């Protein structure tokens, strides 16, 4: 038959295949759907009264519907493949990718004196449908929990889709709008029933999967000596201390002076912060102290802001406060959890090319020299882009994100994902799934009212989430071998990305992109 | 309905003061090839926009930083603390995953446009 | 003219993604934190365009 | 003297909004007044009452 | 307990006015408040604040 | 199959579409 | 339209100094032509109030 | 000329610099922008101009 209640409605797809540039992943997991709020759109927004700040205020709506998010690079990577693709490739990019939804199967639940039974309804249904014109409020490229497992043994919850709208304290505006799900042509699904479709990304950027080696500063010939002149003295040497103008050709050994064609990128101060405890100064600054910008009188952290190097050499204890990307280490708690739980990343890497996070951008001249006045100079916190810039984009991580949609403005620059990634104009589709309200026995006489009893019911099913990544192969002539993750060889009583004595995968550490080294 | 006059053409060149430079350059329009006319006689032509991005007359209902879902909370984890809470006072680092109620803490991946500082005035 | 003659138009419409014209942009740290030192910050009026901005173009009106 | 003519084509781009509620919209206020928004005076004096915006539907960000 | 689906075709007759001023036309107020217009309330029960009307465009007579 | 009971006999259909005169409503409820 | 004779046919250098009241900031250097040019760079020219209704409150772009 | 200058070595104090992991280089020669404002012929930026020998010229100092 074709579509029955004794068939498989589709496989288990979980490989990944590499051929020329183009490597393919597939992964498959198997999802639960719980009922979400009863079936109930509700209003839900956070007050200016009680406890809670003004910056924490908000308006919108959480819907009965669940949504499916694929958003992390370690969904559509083995530990294994997220190593041969950074360890041999300059860049690499999504080409085009192919979703399916099968094996569904919808249990009811029943209780009676503490007694529960879970069995099926097999003439229940479950709405599933795309936002292909992107009409909802679009909820990925937030980092939020949800997406498919890293293991593909584990078994995983379907997030619960909600958003916000334009809001003053608890109150919305006139401008706010409310979206209903329901009146979105939708497929529904009985057992033996699949869905599936596919999506091609629009042209993007390759990521940079390289490393420089060779800093914006030293771009120039040691040996040679420049044909062009600085002013290297406004006054004699020694006693005179009379006012002279005297140049010098910059050379090999005055490297600093010499002029450049290019300057760093932009940078935006972040407080820094040491993982010894004894060097930092006592007090809470953890918001005081850190950046942030201020939108419709609502001041928002700066987090993981511009794209800038984590510490300068030597200083690899010292960390941005808002400004790197934070993995909490496996079993970690949610709330004020040690240092020792977390995964600090760290974006040296870009260091060459651009800011360090914690220190000035540099120093521009405060008033005009006199000859009865100093000159003086200030120093540059908060540095915008200006022509000559060239600067890096920051890195994703095998548990980072991949893409976001960019926001349908007017205009925008470097259109970057900030927590790292590719930005797309459309990007893959929000995913909604639901389960159909089965109404419980309405009462013998017509009532005007709306039904409030269900059947207590929750689903269950496979998903795929197959991908086509077109790779950019190296073809570096540097002479020495090249750095590259690897596993270290000596013993441990658990191995590095495994599940431990428990059953519980974990991922040790965070694994950046950039291994291979390109020159500037 | 209204009848109107028509402006008069003038232009500017570059200047110091009252005088002017030797790049300033004067415009002659008759050394222009224009067409005449007695009544009875009309003028006219046609011109095509050059491609142009359309015009926003759409208002955004929902905040640059309001963009995230609230029921779910962030794979990421921000510093928290510096300090022990309480009488303690000794620094620590503590982290927290920016969830629905510390919405303001949680990481975007878009920021607000540049500005330049406009005196304020009321009514 | 008086106040009364003139009508002031509202660009209120795009605060969502574009800064308050009176208002700082924000504010950036202006020293390394020290064990004896305390942490500061200084205030942005003047904010110059950086990767991930996004914002809306200035009103027409009839 | 003489007519001058101004022909101008537009290109719209039409809205696709799945906005469940009333959006907000430029109107004319019912209540009664002596004069007519936007008409002339008893004088002739065609007159702008107010300056008028683009921006009334709302998109999704 | 099922699924029904009506689906309606309807003719319009679009608005010809002449008109030189801005029309009455139905909107929703910008002024805050703690609901939304015709959306469901803190515990999901939509409401429809008042009746709307049809006519709001003026033709003559 | 044609008709099983493991098999949506049906799907929601709740769009409402514009086109110059004719506009199309399309309504869906359980 | 009405056109008026432009300085009696005559191009004119104009000039406002640094010297007298004027301060630096409106200092500039120029000349004035015999000419008229049209200009309908307004949406009010080819937008009537009833128009730019319409097109506000239906078109996203 | 050699007497309007403030008699200190701002040579490198004084200049405009870009610090990049952990060194700071000079800011040679910088953006774009104009040598001097209308008269000040004798200005120039310290480090923000091109600046060529003479024919002969030394190296250093
Ligand atoms: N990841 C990503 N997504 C979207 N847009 C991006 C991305 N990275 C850079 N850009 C921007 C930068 C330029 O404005 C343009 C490509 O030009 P080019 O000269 O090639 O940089 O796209
Ligand atoms: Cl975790
Ligand atoms: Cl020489
Ligand atoms: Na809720
Ligand atoms: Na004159």
């Amino acid at each position: 038959g074709a579509d029955g209640v004794g068939n498989s409605s589709g496989n288990w797809h979980c490989d990944s295949t590499w051929l020329g540039d183009r490597v393919i992943t597939t992964s498959t997991r198997t999802w639960a759907l719980p009922t979400y709020n009863n079936h109930l759109y509700k209003q839900i927004s956070n007050g200016t009264s009680g406890g809670s700040t003004n910056d924490n205020t908000y308006f919108g709506y959480s819907t009965p519907w669940g949504y499916f998010d694929f958003n992390r690079f370690h969904c559509h990577f083995s530990p294994r493949d997220w190593q041969r693709l950074i360890n041999n490739n300059w860049g690499f990019r999504p080409k085009r990718l192919n979703f399916k939804l099968f094996n569904i199967q919808v249990k009811e639940v029943t209780t009676n004196e503490g007694t529960k039974t879970i069995a099926n309804n097999l003439t229940s249904t479950v709405q599933v449908f795309t936002d292909s014109e992107y009409q909802l409020p679009y909820v990925l490229g937030s980092a939020h929990q949800g997406c498919l497992p890293p293991f593909p043994a584990d078994v995983f919850m379907v997030p619960q889709y909600g958003y916000l709208t334009l809001n003053n304290g608890s109150q919305a505006l006139g401008r706010s709008s409310f979206y209903c799900l329901e009146y979105f042509p939708s497929q529904m699904l009985r057992t033996g029933n699949n869905f599936q479709f596919s999506y091609t990304f629009e042209d993007v950027p390759f990521h940079s999967s390289y490393a420089h080696s060779q800093s914006l500063d030293r771009l120039m010939n040691p040996l040679i000596d420049q044909y062009l002149y600085y002013l290297v003295r406004t006054q004699t040497t020694g006693t005179g201390g009379t006012q002279t103008l005297a140049f010098s050709q910059a050379g090999p050994s005055s490297m600093a002076n010499q002029a450049r064609n290019w300057v760093p990128g932009p940078c935006y101060r972040q407080q820094r912060v040491s993982t010894t405890t004894n060097q930092n100064n006592n007090s809470n600054f953890a918001w005081t102290g850190a950046a942030k910008f201020k939108l419709n009188g609502r001041d928002s952290l700066m987090n993981p802001g511009v794209a800038m190097a984590s510490h300068k050499d030597d200083d690899d204890r010292f960390f941005p406060s808002s400004g790197v990307l934070i993995f909490g280490k496996q079993g970690a708690g949610n709330d004020g959890v040690d240092y020792s739980q977390v995964l600090i990343t760290d974006e040296e890497e870009i260091k060459a090319t651009n800011p360090v996070a914690t220190e000035e951008y540099g120093a521009v001249a405060i008033n005009n020299q006199a000859a009865n006045t100093q000159a003086q100079t200030g120093l540059v916190h908060n540095q915008g882009v200006i022509p000559g810039m060239v600067w890096q984009n920051r890195d994703v991580y095998l548990q980072g994100p991949i893409w976001a949609k960019i926001p349908h403005t007017d205009g925008n620059f470097h259109p970057s994902p900030l927590m790292g990634g590719f930005g797309l104009k459309h990007p893959p589709p929000q995913i909604l799934i639901k389960n159909t309200p089965v109404p419980a026995d309405p009462p013998l006489t017509f009532n005007q009212a709306k039904l409030n009893s269900f059947i207590t019911q929750y689903s269950t099913g496979q998903v795929s989430v197959e991908i086509e990544w077109e790779l950019q192969k190296e073809n570096s002539k540097r002479w020495n071998p090249e750095i590259q993750y690897t596993s270290n060889y000596y013993k441990s009583t658990n191995v590095d990305f495994a599940v431990n004595t428990e059953g519980v995968y974990s991922e040790p550490r965070p694994i950046g992109t950039r291994y291979l080294t390109r020159n500037l």
